[PDB]
C-alpha cells in the first residue's frame, strides 16, 4: 500500500515522532504478518463490504504511548479510509477499561491492522508506563531518570519517544552524538583524566560524560572540571560521598548514578542528591501494557 | 555490508532466516552509527589495538542469538575476527559461564558490542522465560507456545528464541493457518457459523476457534472442532472444559490463553489442556544479563 497520507506525517511530526523511522518499523511489521499470504481467516468468515466500529481499550493501569503510530498503521492498511470518533493522547494515564481510540473502518482491514497496531501500542505504552514508575519514585527530589542505548534492535527512536512520554529524559542516541567515557576508554587512555582530556580535545563541540567506578577516578575528573560524571555501581553511601566531593569541588558537575539500580532503591539513591539515574531496564525489560482491540457488538 | 560465507553457513545451520537477520543487524548498526563515528573510542583507543573479549552471563538462563551476534561482528570487522570458544544456542548458562571468546580490533569490538548484546540479551531473555514456563509444565503433557504478540521487526528471531527455550511455535503470520478470534465471531454473530464457513472455504486447512464461554465451547464441540482456544478461562473452567471435551468424545485439542502468568503456569498445566499460549514469552521477556569484557 506504499506510504501513508501527509496528514499522518504531520501527526507524527506534531507528536515528535521520527516519521521515516516509524514508516520503516510499520512497513516491516505488516510484512512479518502478511508474507505468508492474505488473511485467510477473515477472508473466509467476514464479508468484503463489512465495516465496523472498534475500540482500543486498556486492561491495566498505565501510560499511553504510540497511538499516532498505530493510527499510521491503520491509515496505511485502509488507504486513508477510516474515521476516528475518539482518541486519548500519548502521555495520558489510563486505568482498566479506559478507551484510547474509537475508530470505524472496513472490518477486514481492521483485522489485518489489529495485531501490528497492538504490538506497537502495548510495547511503547509498556516503556512509558515503566518510565513513569521510576519517575514517581523520584518525587520530592530534583532527580530525573534517563534511558540508555540498551534499546531493542530497530526500535530505538520509538522507545526513546516512549521514555519521554513517561516523564523520562533521553540519553544520547548513538555513538556519534555524544561522548561517554567508560572503563575500556580509561584503561586505553592511561587514566580517567587522560581519557577526559583526549575526548574534549578530539571533539570539543559534543556533550561529554565520563563514567567512573571508583572515588579515586571521580577525584581526577572533578579536578579537571568534568561537566557530567556517571557513577557506575556505587552504593548509596558512596553516592553520598561522591555528592559531598562534588559539592566541595564547586565545579557543579552533574552526577548520574547507573548500574545496580532497581525500582525499590530508586528513592534512596535520589535522596543522596545525585542529579540523574540512568536505567537500562526502561527499554530492555519493560513489560507490555495490556491493551486490546474490541469490535462493537 | 555483506558478511562472510562462514556466517551464512552458521545462520543456516542454526535454522535462522538469514535475510531477516541481515535486515535486523544492518538496521540496528545504523541506529548506532547514523550520528557519526565512535568519537569516544576514536579519541582514546589506538587504531592498531587488538584485544580478546569474553561474552559471559551474569545470571542463570538459556542462550539464544549467538550466531546473530557473530554476524554483527563479522559485518563490523569485515571478517577480521577469531573465535576461540563458543557455546551453542539452547545451552543452559550459569553466572560467570563464558558464552563466547573472540579476538578482534579493539575499536571494532567497541562499535559492535552494544548491538551484539542488545540482540543477545533480548533473545536469551526470550529463551530463558520460555524455559521457565517449560519447567513449570514438567511432569505433565501440557506444552507452552508463543503467539503473534512479537516485538515489531523481531518476529522470526523471537520465534527462533522460543524454540531454543523448549517452546512451540504456532502461526508465523495471518496467512499460514486459520485462527477464528473473538472479533471474527462478533463480526459474524456466531461461533459455530464462523467455524463452518472457515471449514467450507478451504477444507484441508486446520481450523482453530477461540471461545470465551463454556456455552460457546459446547457449540463448537458439537460441530467437531479439531482445536479450540479457551480465552480467559479460569483454572476451574479449563477443568470443566476438559470434562466436556472428554464427554463429547471428540479428539479436540484444547489450548488456554489470556493473561497467563508464571505463578499460575503450573496450576493451568494440571487442568488437562494440551497447550498454553503465552504472549509474555515475546512481548514481556526480561533481558538476560550478558556482558562483554575485554
Ligand atoms: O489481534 C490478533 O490478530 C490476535 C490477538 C489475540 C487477542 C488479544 O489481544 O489478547
Ligand atoms: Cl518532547
Ligand atoms: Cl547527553
Ligand atoms: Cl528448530
Amino acid at each position: 500500500a506504499e506510504a501513508w497520507s501527509p496528514a499522518t506525517d504531520e501527526r507524527l511530526r506534531a507528536a515528535g515522532i521520527d516519521a521515516e523511522d516509524a514508516r520503516r518499523v510499520v512497513v516491516t511489521a505488516l510484512e512479518e504478518d502478511l508474507r505468508y499470504g492474505a488473511d485467510v481467516t477473515s477472508d473466509a468468515t467476514v464479508p468484503a463490504d463489512a465495516v465496523t466500529e472498534a475500540v482500543v481499550a486498556s486492561r491495566q493501569p498505565g501510560v499511553l504511548a504510540g497511538l499516532p503510530v498505530a493510527l499510521a498503521v491503520l491509515d496505511l492498511v485502509t488507504g486513508g479510509r477510516f474515521e476516528v470518533a475518539e482518541c486519548r493522547a500519548d502521555g495520558d494515564r489510563l486505568g482498566p477499561g479506559d478507551v484510547a481510540l474509537r475508530v470505524t473502518a472496513a472490518t477486514r482491514e481492521l483485522l489485518v491492522a489489529e495485531r501490528t497496531m497492538l504490538n506497537l501500542l502495548c510495547h511503547l505504552s509498556g516503556v512509558a508506563t515503566l518510565t513513569a514508575r521510576w519517575n514517581d519514585a523520584l518525587a520530592g527530589t530534583h532527580c530525573k531518570v534517563r534511558d540508555s542505548r540498551k534499546t531493542l534492535p530497530g526500535l530505538r527512536l520509538l522507545e526513546k519517544y516512549a521514555v519521554r512520554r513517561g516523564g523520562g529524559q533521553n540519553h544520547r542516541l548513538g555513538l556519534g552524538d555524544a561522548i561517554l567515557i567508560k572503563d575500556n576508554h580509561i584503561v586505553a587512555g592511561g587514566s580517567a583524566g587522560a581519557a577526559l582530556q583526549a575526548a574534549r580535545a578530539h571533539t570539543p563541540g559534543l556533550p561529554c560524560e565520563v563514567e567512573v567506578t571508583t572515588l579515586a577516578e571521580l577525584d581526577e575528573v572533578l579536578a579537571l572540571g568534568a561537566d557530567e560524571v556517571m557513577l557506575d555501581n556505587f552504593t548509596v553511601e558512596q553516592c553520598v560521598e561522591a555528592v559531598r566531593r562534588r559539592d566541595a569541588a564547586r565545579t557543579r558537575t552533574r552526577l548520574e548514578a547507573s548500574g545496580g539500580l532497581t525500582l525499590d532503591v530508586a528513592a534512596a539513591y535520589a535522596r543522596t542528591g545525585v542529579d540523574l539515574l540512568a536505567v537500562g531496564a526502561l527499554t530492555h525489560s519493560a513489560p507490555a501494557l495490556d491493551l486490546g482491540l474490541d469490535f462493537a457488538p
